[PDB]
Formats: C-alpha cells, structure tokens, sequence
C-alpha cells in the first residue's frame, strides 16, 4: 500500500565534515523503543536520510560494515513496530564534493552503489522504496538526468518491484519543477514503477529556514501555489509523484493553516508527503516534530487527522478518464 502522510527520521546524514565519524557523536541512528512511539501515533511510513560517504567509503567497492550494519538494525526495528522505510541517499549529487558524471565520480559509481544498496536490501520487508538522491542542484543540474538513469538501472538489476523516487534539479523544488524537468521525461523505468518526489518550504525563499515570521501579507494557500507546478507537470505528463520534505516551525498558527490547506491539495491528488522532521537527536531544531520537553508539536496532531484518511491505491495524481 502507499501511505499519504509519513515523516523524515533524520540523523544518519548529520555531521558531514567527519567521515567515517563516529555514531552517537557525530550521527544518529533511531534508538530502541524510537519507533514505537510514532508507530502509536498513527505514523506508518518514514524517510531515511543516508550519507553515501559513509556507506560507502570508496567508490566501487562493498559497502561498510559497520555503517551499513546500523542502517540493517533500523529496518529491523521499523519491521517490529509496523513501519515501511525509504532509503534516501541523501548526497546532492555529489560524492565527497564532487558532481556524478564528473571524471572524479563517473556514473558507474553511482550505478554500483545503486546496485549495492539494492542487493543488501531488497529482502528486507521493512524497505517500501529507493530515494536515490537527495536535492541535486548547481553544477549537479545538468549532469542529474544521466546520473538518475543509471541509479534507476543500478537498483533494477536487484529490485522490479518497489517504487523508485526520484529527484528534479534545483534541489527537487516544487515551485520550479516545470522550469527544468523536461529534461526528466527520458528517464525509463522497466518495470514502471518510478515517482518523481519535490520539496517545498513556505518561508520566503522556499529553503526552510524560516528567517522570518509569516508577515502581514502571508496566503494561506501559499503551500498549495508552490505545489502546483509540480503537480500540474505531472498531470500533462502522465508522471506520478511525491512530496519528499515539507515543514514548519511550531510558533505561528498561521504556518498550520497553511500546511493544512497543502495537505487536503496532496490528499485530493493522492500525492503522498514525507514532513521534515523528526529524528533521534534534533536538538532545538525549529522544524522538528520529535518529542522534546516544553515544545508543542501541533503539526503532528495535524498530521494524525490525515494519517486517518483513505490512501490512495497508488501514487498520484490520477490518470484523466
């Protein structure tokens, strides 16, 4: 089945600057009982940010043990408490700074690593679908559509079933999405089970920082008005698709209305969204929704309401009749 509401669990990825690093110093991983709590909530489906330099130290060659062996130790717990995982592969095009399809990272290593992930753990009945790449954007834009190619050949050589998702140029922006993805309309899935996931953000420049409060002209359908490029190019393509990262800062009713009015747009459209998010160590993080001593959380109530919802039979928007 395919879920319409579902959370980020970020925290793998973190500390970029130390690789390997250390776990429980520099990145996290879900602790025991972390599942649990939102399995109880309602919450059925996650998105799991993974750095490819960690699992993969040097290209072209068999995954880390240690790392890797951490990512088997989520999914084994997320199977327990009745949660489906996306691996997202959370990189920006780039391995160690370096754009994929540049002589330093040539498309075959982003194909192997594909391939890798993939074979590791297509038997795992927690794994619902592959995010191959996070947000490619700058010098990543051009080169993206080739690389996706071969990161969907990667993963198909070991998985015809799940759901592959996929990324746009300028990191995967929603707002912008008709401005580049034509480019995107080459790409080929065998077994036809490709989605192409956006992301959005309500602050003024679509980043999600959230550098100012709402204003005195703030739209409640601003959330919705970013999502239909995106989803308007779906409907003229006959493409499917996803909302990978959207969030809001707990301090503004008005955020919550806004997410609301997105969230019955995507519900109607049977685009299913992943909230960025919680994880086992935010911290003061504005946009987290993980539980913290004297923080509200009123997105994850809104949240429920839809997470209570019929989803649909497959990832929208649905073919014109």
């Amino acid at each position: 089945s395919v879920d319409l509401i579902g959370i980020n669990v970020a925290g793998a990825e973190f500390t970029g600057g130390k690789l390997p690093g250390k776990h429980g110093t520099h990145y996290f991983f879900p602790p025991e009982g972390y599942f649990e709590y939102w399995s109880e909530q309602g919450i059925h489906t996650v998105r799991f940010p993974l750095k490819w330099e960690r699992l993969q130290p040097s290209l072209n060659a068999e995954l880390d043990d240690v790392y890797a062996s951490l990512v088997d130790d989520m999914l084994d717990q997320a199977k327990e408490n009745d949660i489906k995982v996306i691996l997202d592969v959370h990189n920006y095009a780039r391995y160690r700074k370096k754009v994929i399809g540049t002589e330093d990272v040539p498309v075959s290593a982003y194909q192997d690593l594909m391939e890798r992930i993939a074979k590791r753990w297509q038997g795992h009945d927690a794994l619902f679908a592959y995010d191959i790449m996070n947000e490619p954007y700058g010098s990543a834009d051009k080169l993206w559509p080739a690389a996706a190619q071969a990161g969907i050949d990667g993963v198909r050589k070991y998985d015809k079933k799940r759901p592959l998702l996929i990324e746009g140029a300028s990191w995967s922006s929603a707002a912008r999405w008709p401005r580049y993805a034509d480019e995107l309309l080459k790409l080929k899935d065998p077994a036809d089970n490709m989605v192409f996931s956006a992301h959005v953000y309500i602050d003024e420049d679509a980043s999600g920082s959230y550098k100012k409060g709402p204003g005195k002209d703030f739209e409640p359908m601003i959330g919705v008005k970013r999502v239909e490029p995106f989803v308007n190019w779906l409907k003229e393509h006959g493409k499917k698709g996803h909302i990978g990262e959207f969030g809001i800062p707990n301090d503004d009713e008005r955020w919550l209305d806004a997410m609301d009015k997105l969230l019955a747009y995507l519900n109607e459209n049977c685009i299913p969204i992943n909230y960025w998010a919680a994880g086992p160590s935010w911290g003061n993080y504005k946009l987290s929704i993980e539980p913290k001593d004297g923080e509200k959380r009123p997105q994850v109530a809104l949240l429920k309401k839809y997470a209570a919802k019929d989803n649909c039979s497959d990832f929208g928007p649905a073919k014109a009749e």
